[PDB]
Order: C-alpha cells, then sequence, then structure tokens
DNA sequence: CGTGATATATAGTGC
DNA sequence: GCACTATATATCACG
C-alpha cells in the first residue's frame, strides 16, 4: 500500500490513519481503540462505546 | 489491551502508540509499519528496513 | 478548492 | 517526573 510513516507527536509516536480510511472502518475521532498483541503486532480494533 | 485514544494530529487522525509498545516491539519513530487491513480491523505490523 | 497530512509546541494529569 | 493525553496552528500536498 501506501509508503506512510510513522513520525512523533510530541513525545510519543502516533500511526497516522488516512481520514478516508477512517470513513470506512466506520469511526471517527475521540474513538477508542483497543490495542491488543497478536501474533506479534499491533491489532488495532475500535471500540464503540455502547 | 491497552485503549487508547484517536485524536486528530493537525487534519488527521493518528492512533497514539506510548513508548512502552515501542520497545516492547523494539521499534522507534520514522519506521515503516504496514497497515493491512484484516478483521475489519488495523493491522499495524513494523517492517524494518534492513 | 477543500481537507487530509506533516511538523510542532504546551499545559496538564495520571501512572 | 516522565510518559501520556488533549489541543491548536501554519502550510502544503493531494484529491
Amino acid at each position: 500500500g501506501i509508503h506512510s510513516s510513522v513520525k512523533r507527536w510530541g513525545n510519543s509516536p502516533a500511526v497516522r490513519i488516512p481520514a478516508t480510511l477512517m470513513q470506512a472502518l466506520n469511526l471517527n475521532i475521540d474513538d477508542e481503540v483497543k490495542i491488543d498483541l497478536v501474533d506479534g503486532k499491533l491489532i488495532i480494533e475500535p471500540v464503540r462505546k455502547e
């Protein structure tokens, strides 16, 4: 895919996610994504607060 | 795992990755991660260019 | 033409 | 206190 790079956000790094893709997963700003360690990779799953 | 708030980095959203997680997978700033779409979730895996 | 992306700074709070 | 969290701005590069 796109060769995007992870830059530093003030102090801690942040994975810049294309706003276009955010709409595909149906999530928005302030969303609580659950970072779980699976297969030695970062599984980012958006957890809705209903 | 750890739930993080996807805030707005300027105009684009970004998944904040705590330094604690950086040390875990031995990744750093200015690295390249493969943003894959599996299970309707964001698959973030560090793909070092070495 | 508009906003999505990049760079950057800061005050504050919980870990 | 430091990592972490929340917020705001200028400017461009891309759609």
